[PDB]
């Protein structure tokens, strides 16, 4: 029904966070977000990654997260964010009691608005 | 169980409109349903769209909601259904109190099966 | 907002099923997965598919709903991870009491990483 729609289009879209949100936190140094690089591959391969993120493969975060803050508030992204990598990812950061979304667009999104991405 | 599995699918899929439906529209032009273009990447990178279809980013539906018609049923689209835009603009249609979908299927899918693309 | 998203969460994954699992299944001949392309477009548009891999069309599903063995395990896999056909498809099996599952990345994400996928004429 229309109700249905309106409570899963909500819950469902408050998984993710706006990628300005992100980037004024960023520019102002107000440092409120840590972005993890989620995706599984090699840095040959990958090569790239959102200034200041922080390279954490989906595949290891269950076993890895000991090294997160909790009163941080986590950024997790994908190569598109058209997959289940970044909801994964998620569910572990969520269930650990700390409080994450996915970046809105993913990496794709973020390099195609030509925000700040470096080589490292 | 399977109850929430069929729960969440069958919402899920009430966001959605088949594209086989939005055509027949437009080829018997019975003036059922409105597409928009809710991409964000400017007019240069996107330089096409769906014939017909009227452009309007998701990031400025919000406010530019006062062109739209109340009786009239929309249909968003992007480039891929792998992002938030057409579930953030069926936010606020389907909150406005329009009826709207997204294009299941996005413009990829459109474009795959060699439908009707104007360039603009 | 903490257990709504936790729930939305773990039952949209549980509509899914990892491609580690389905390659580890068809290259060991384990056969414990009936993967099924339920593309709706012609064979003269999707002219490729998984290896060995039934073509159940999502819009003839319950047309041929007793082509489907209630036993074995059935894996659908759409174009892209966007499409909505691999999940439309889910509903009628899951809802018959089939025992169905979506391939994570679908076909594209399955090209993607070179695996198995022969072609139909």
């Amino acid at each position: 029904m229309n109700d249905k729609k309106i409570e899963l289009l909500t819950t469902y879209l408050s998984l993710y966070i706006d990628h300005h949100t992100v980037l004024a936190d960023m520019q102002n140094a107000t440092g409120k977000y840590v972005v993890l690089d989620v995706r599984n591959a090699p840095a040959q391969v990958k090569k790239d990654q959102i200034k200041g993120a922080i390279a954490m493969p989906a595949k290891d975060l269950a076993t890895r997260i000991g090294e997160l803050d909790p009163a941080k508030t986590y950024v997790v992204y994908d190569w598109t964010g058209g997959t289940t990598l970044g909801k994964t990812a998620l569910l572990v950061l969520l269930s650990a009691g700390f409080e994450a979304y996915e970046l809105a667009g993913a990496l794709e999104g973020w390099k195609g608005m030509q925000l700040p991405v470096e080589t490292l």
